[PDB]
Parts: C-alpha cells; sequence; structure tokens
C-alpha cells in the first residue's frame, strides 16, 4: 500500500497535490 499520501509530497509536491491523484 501506499506511498501517494507519505512520500509522494515529499518528493516534489504538496500535500493537496497527491490529494487529486491518489
Amino acid at each position: 500500500g501506499h506511498a501517494c499520501y507519505r512520500n509522494c509530497w515529499r518528493e516534489g509536491n504538496d500535500e493537496e497535490t497527491c490529494k487529486e491523484r491518489c
């Protein structure tokens, strides 16, 4: 499971960015 809300943002996106995705 699940990195689309873990380091998803920590890479080079915001906490909302992944939101629209995952």
